């Protein structure tokens, strides 16, 4: 196989991360390489078909029981994460046209934990005032709360209620309209989407935002505010691939990179089978370039094959879950996110819940139990645990560009901050929506 003499830059990996930015390059007028050392699409993040394979991956040689229904049907994602509707990902999709190639479909349910039991998250002032997640009174004050939060206008300081979106905390925030540490838990960890507590002590503009974006999206999508495609995450590397034939430029699987030329510090090229191609910029996953990344730590994350919905979620074909830290003594949130034949990623009457976190002890299965308790009975688990990674060079000079490892949280977020800041990085300016 060969490769040209020169492209204005090349992509190492087939991740969400490097696909997205692959596509964006192209789309931008740039002649791209883009090649995967693997013989499958999205790496880390790849998706597995039929069923047997994913068996065989996670050494199951027993094989999956025909009850597990027809194999070429399953399309299982080892990382799924769910898309904020209204939200810069699914922009910055659009942005490239991939989009053209996918069919996304709702998720069902969006729930929160507490107190060992799952509540639908309330987005709007109906569901704040027929949720059990509070007690009558203070379900009104959260009520009110909402009320400000969705007639909040960033440019009519008439609707601030005198605060500051600049300067006033989102704790001060939050003692305005007095709301106690459960509901503080849920509205920072279920409807902001926050992994941590840090912006309670941070300006709440943010904050209010991420709550609109996620009311917004559940209004325009009326089931919950998170989408997923049709046949899994899988579809993305393959809309990508499609979408770089047309630029000119087809993906490269199955092709080693022997080498990572650099000259005073700076990429110019990269080597693969006894060949060279230039390259101005270099984009790739943490696995091709080990001397320009540090470990993050670890994440666990366990795919449960279920034949029955998740109990609690008024029989969804689809959820998300989040179990904030707090609620299970812990420093680092646990998550649960579920699809099945509804979004054709299984056989019929088949649900896959996968629960995730941050390992933060030496049994990591054990520290997901608050999870799969929630799942129970389940017929076949998958465990996994991943070191997880972050350049250490932000390509400024060496003009390569290394994306993070996955983490645990089952949404976009934090994927795309590392895309737009990867981007920034390269471009030398923020992606302009
Ligand atoms: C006010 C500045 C804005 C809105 C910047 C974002 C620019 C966009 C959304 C389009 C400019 C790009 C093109 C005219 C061509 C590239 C082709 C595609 C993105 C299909």
């Amino acid at each position: 196989h060969h490769m040209d003499e020169e492209y204005d830059v090349i992509v190492l990996g087939t991740g969400l991360t490097e696909c997205i930015l692959s596509g964006i390059m192209s789309v931008n007028g740039k002649k791209v390489l883009h090649m995967d050392r693997n013989p499958y699409y999205g790496g880390e993040s790849s998706s597995i078909t039929p069923l047997e394979e994913l068996y065989k991956r996670f050494q199951l040689l027993e094989g999956p029981p025909e009850t597990m229904g027809r194999g070429r049907d399953w399309n299982v994602d080892l990382i799924p994460k769910f898309l904020m509707a209204n939200g810069q990902l699914v922009k910055m999709l659009l942005y490239t046209e991939v989009t053209r190639y996918l069919d996304f479909k709702v998720v069902e349910g969006s729930f929160v934990y507490k107190g060992g039991k799952i509540y639908k998250v309330p987005s709007t002032e109906t569901e704040a005032l027929a949720s059990n997640l509070m007690g009558m009174f203070e379900k009104r004050r959260f009520r009110k709360f909402l009320v400000f939060v969705a007639n909040f206008d960033e440019n009519d300081p008439k609707t601030f209620e005198g605060v500051d979106p600049q300067n006033t905390s989102m704790r001060d925030v939050y003692r305005k309209f007095d709301l106690g540490q459960d509901v503080i838990d849920f509205t920072g960890h279920a409807l902001a989407l926050y992994r941590t507590d840090d912006y309670l002590d941070q300006p709440c503009l943010e904050t209010i935002n991420r709550i609109k974006l996620y009311s917004e999206s559940l209004a325009r999508y009326g089931k919950s505010p998170y989408l997923y495609p049709l046949y899994g995450l899988g579809e993305l590397p393959q809309g990508f691939a499609r979408l770089s034939a047309i630029y000119g430029g087809t993906y490269m699987l199955n092709k080693p990179v022997d080498d990572i030329i650099m000259e005073n510090g700076k990429v110019v090229g990269v080597k693969s089978e006894g060949e060279v191609a230039r390259c101005k910029q270099l984009i790739c996953d943490p696995s091709y370039v080990p001397d320009r990344v540090r470990k993050a730590g670890q994440v666990i994350r366990i795919i449960c094959i279920l034949s029955h919905p998740i109990k609690n979620t008024n029989d969804a074909n689809s959820c998300q879950i989040i179990i904030p830290q707090n609620q299970v003594n812990r420093k680092s949130d646990i998550y649960v996110c579920m699809i099945s034949y509804a979004h054709n990623v299984a056989a019929q009457g088949k649900y896959i819940a996968i629960a995730s976190t941050t390992v933060e002890t030496t049994d990591p299965e054990k520290e997901v139990e608050p999870a799969l308790e929630l799942l129970e009975p389940i017929d076949q688990k998958f465990v996994a645990i991943s070191d997880l990674y972050e350049p250490i060079d932000d390509g400024s000079e060496s003009q390569v560009f290394c994306s993070c490892s996955y983490d645990a949280t089952t949404h976009f977020e934090t994927t795309c901050n590392d895309i737009k800041d990867i981007y920034k990085r390269m471009a030398g300016s923020a992606f302009d929506f």
